[PDB]
């Protein structure tokens, strides 16, 4: 199975348009970090997941709050199996 991912780079604060891709599942109740990364690896080329760290939209509070994840993390969706990520470029 494929889903459904937007996501949204930032740079200095996000100059561009969110992005939307679909990625291959490796297991069948959930995304993993990993799964996204494979699937960037494979359009964008090996050496552009790395330059982020990617955060999933979850709920907090009286909204949403970006909450940071590891490679072996599992995604939780937002509203109707919706996944939204952010990858913040990571400055070093």
């Amino acid at each position: 199975r494929i889903v459904p991912v937007v996501y949204y780079l930032s740079r200095n604060g996000r100059l561009d348009h969110p992005h939307f891709i679909e990625v291959p599942l490796s297991s069948h109740n959930g995304l993993y970090l990993k799964d996204v990364i494979n699937r960037l690896n494979d359009l964008r080329g090996n050496g552009m997941a790395c330059l982020y760290s990617w955060s999933s939209k979850r709920t907090y509070k009286n909204g949403f709050v970006w909450y940071a994840l590891s490679d072996e993390d599992f995604i939780f969706p937002v509203h109707g199996q919706e996944y939204v990520l952010k990858g913040s470029q990571i400055l070093d």
